[PDB]
C-alpha cells in the first residue's frame, strides 16, 4: 500500500505532517514515501502519486491552503535599532535570508514592489536555521507566517513594516489522470482535512 | 570575500551547529555567513568551501580535521505506541512492527552489548528524506524509528518518547570540522569554534 508523494521543502513539518499523520493513523496498511522538495517544477509528474507545491497542465490541481511571507525580528533587535519605517530602510539593517526567499520581492497594499538583494548577515539553504538566527536577535528576516505563528502570538518575533508582505502564494495538491484506491482515499482525505 | 562559506550536516545543523553559529555572529556582526546543509560531504570539493562540518571521517591530506562532537542513533517510540503493542525484545522482532525511517538512516545497523549485529532493510510505514518529519510521526504513535540521540534527548528525559531495545544501538558517528591548510574572517571563525568546545 505504498503512496509516493512530494511536499514543499520548508513547509512540510508545520503544514503537511498533521494531515499526513492523521491519514496514516486512519489507514495503517498504507505506506507513505515522502520527499521534501525545494522546487517542484523539476519533478516528473509521472514519477509521483501526489505532489504538494506552493504556487500554481495534464495534472489535476486543487488549492488546499495559502501562505504569506512576512518580515519579522526579535524584540531585542527592535530595541537595539530604529526599526525601518519604509521598505527602503531595510538596506541599513542586518538581513537574514533563507532559500527560497533569498531574493526578497516585497509588496505593499498598493501593488508596488521593492526588491531587496542585499547580502544577508546570514544566508542558508533552509529557513528553519534562519528563524533560529532571527529569534536570537541578529536581524530582520522574511518568513512564512505559518511557520512562526507560535512566536508571533506572544511577541517572541514581532512583525516589522506591517503594510508590507511578499505576495501570498497558494498551496496546491497535484495528481495525474483509473487511479489506485490508495491514491484516491488519500486525495479525498486531504480535501476533507 | 564578503562572507564565510560553510557546509554542515543535513539533520543535525539546527541542534548541534546553530548555538555556536549564533554566538559567533553575535560576536562578529561585521562578518557574513552563507550556510548550506549537506547530505553527502564526500562529494564536496574542499576548495569550494571555507569550513566543512561533516559526519564521519575524511582522509584528505590537504585538510585539517578536528573532532567537535559525536552522535549515537537509538531506537524510540511514543508511550502510546508502546502501550498498544507488545514491545520487541530482540532486534529481529523489528520486522513485525511499524517502522519509521528517515535519511541517512534508511538502513538500521544495530549492535548489542554482546556484539551481535542485525541489519534492518524493511520499508517503513513512513519513509522520508528528513528526520524531523520522521520524529513527528513517531511522537504521534505511528511506530518505531531510529534517531540521532541529540535530536530527541529532551523527548527522552520528559518521557514523551521511550527508548526501545535499550541493549541495542547503532555505532556512533563523529562530527568533524574540516578546513584547508587563510583569510582572517575564516580564521576568526575557526578559533571561535575551537574556543567554544
Amino acid at each position: 500500500g505504498k503512496i509516493k508523494i512530494s511536499t514543499p521543502y520548508n513547509l512540510t513539518k508545520r503544514m503537511m505532517m498533521p494531515m499526513l499523520n492523521g491519514f496514516m493513523s486512519q489507514y495503517p496498511e498504507i505506506n507513505i514515501e515522502l520527499t521534501t522538495e525545494s522546487n517542484a517544477d523539476q519533478l516528473d509528474p509521472t514519477e509521483w502519486d501526489v505532489i504538494f507545491r506552493v504556487g500554481p497542465s495534464s495534472l489535476i490541481a486543487r488549492k488546499i491552503g495559502s501562505v504569506k511571507d512576512i518580515l519579522v525580528a526579535s524584540p531585542e533587535y527592535v530595541n537595539a535599532h530604529p526599526m525601518p519605517t519604509h521598505a527602503e530602510d531595510l538596506h541599513d539593517h542586518f538581513l537574514l535570508k533563507g532559500h527560497p526567499l533569498l531574493k526578497w520581492t516585497l509588496i505593499n497594499s498598493k501593488g508596488e514592489t521593492v526588491v531587496n538583494v542585499d547580502r544577508g548577515r546570514f544566508q542558508a539553504n533552509a529557513l528553519n536555521v534562519v528563524r533560529s538566527a532571527c529569534s536570537e536577535g541578529l536581524g530582520i528576516t522574511l518568513m512564512p507566517d505559518v511557520m512562526i505563528k507560535e512566536y508571533i502570538a506572544d511577541g517572541s518575533l514581532v512583525r516589522i513594516l506591517p503594510d508590507w508582505s511578499a505576495n501570498p502564494r497558494d498551496i496546491y495538491m497535484l495528481y495525474n489522470h483509473h487511479l489506485p484506491e490508495k491514491v484516491r482515499l488519500f486525495i479525498d482525505y486531504v480535501i476533507a482535512y
